[PDB]
C-alpha cells in the first residue's frame, strides 16, 4: 500500500530516472544487471551536453573483481606494493592512480567474463548515426588501438550493421549495449514515448566491447568522467 524504498535515481532531471536494477523482465537483456557507475556525458570544449549515461554490472559476476584483482594480481603485475597496507588498499590505490596501470587492470577484468550493460539515454532529440559515432569515437581512444587496426577495423564494420535501425532517437529515448561474457555486445534500443523495445544487431569482434567498456570505466578522457568515478568507487568495494 505504501511502498517505501528508493529504487531508482535521478542521475540528469531532464530525462527519467535510471534503475538501480535491470532484469530480463524489464529489458531484452540476458541476466540481472545492478547499477554500477553512472554520470552525464559531454563533449568538445564547449560541454555540450549528449546524455546521460548508466553503467552496470552482472549481479552474478560481482566475485569476478575479487577472483581476478587479489594479493597473486598485486605481486605478480606491480613491484611496488606497499607492504604496510593491505592487498586490497594497494590494489584501490592502484586502480584510481589512473594511469596505464590502472587501464590494465581493467581490461584485465574485461577479459575475466565480466557482463555488462550500458545505458545511453540522450537529453536532446539526435539519431542513431550520431549514437553510433560517440561509440566509435570511445573506442578510438583506447591506448591499443595502433597495435591491433586491422582487427578493429573489422569489428568497427561488424557496429555499422549492427546499428540495424535508422532515424530519429528521441530525447529520453534509451539505447542498450550489453557486454556478453565473450566480449561480444548485444545492442537493443527503448523507444520511451510508445514504451517500444527493438533488438538491433551484434558485435562478435570482441575488441569492441573491450575497448568500449573499457573507456567507459578508466579512460584518460573518459566520455563521463563521473560514471568513471562512481563505477571505479564501486568495483572497489568488491575487491
Amino acid at each position: 500500500a505504501f511502498p517505501s524504498h528508493t529504487e531508482s535515481i535521478q542521475v540528469d532531471s531532464s530525462v527519467s530516472d535510471f534503475p538501480l536494477t535491470i532484469t530480463a523482465l524489464n529489458f531484452p537483456v540476458s541476466t540481472t544487471f545492478k547499477l554500477l557507475g553512472y554520470g552525464q556525458a559531454h563533449v568538445t570544449f564547449l560541454r555540450f551536453k549528449v546524455y546521460a549515461l548508466g553503467l552496470y554490472l552482472a549481479e552474478n559476476d560481482e566475485n569476478l573483481v575479487s577472483d581476478t584483482l587479489n594479493e597473486t594480481y598485486l605481486h605478480k603485475y606491480f613491484l611496488d606494493v606497499d607492504d604496510s597496507k593491505t592487498p586490497k588498499e594497494n590494489l584501490a590505490r592502484l586502480l584510481k592512480r589512473d594511469d596505464s596501470k590502472s587501464v590494465m587492470m581493467i581490461d584485465d577484468l574485461l577479459d575475466s567474463g565480466m557482463r555488462m550493460l550500458a545505458k545511453i539515454t540522450p537529453v536532446r532529440n539526435t539519431d542513431f548515426k550520431h549514437l553510433k559515432e560517440g561509440l566509435v569515437k570511445t573506442i578510438s581512444k583506447h591506448p591499443d588501438v595502433a597495435n591491433n587496426k586491422d582487427t578493429l577495423a573489422k569489428g568497427l564494420s561488424e557496429l555499422n550493421d549492427a546499428f540495424s535501425r535508422k532515424g530519429s532517437v528521441r530525447k529520453n529515448d534509451d539505447l542498450i549495449i550489453e557486454l556478453l561474457a565473450n566480449g561480444a555486445l548485444q545492442f537493443s534500443y527503448h523507444d520511451s514515448k510508445n514504451n517500444e523495445f527493438e533488438v538491433m544487431g551484434v558485435v562478435n569482434n570482441q575488441l569492441v566491447g573491450k575497448f568500449l567498456f573499457s573507456q567507459y570505466l578508466c579512460g584518460e578522457k573518459s566520455p563521463s568522467p563521473q560514471a568513471k568515478k562512481t563505477a571505479i568507487d564501486k568495483l572497489i568495494t568488491l575487491l
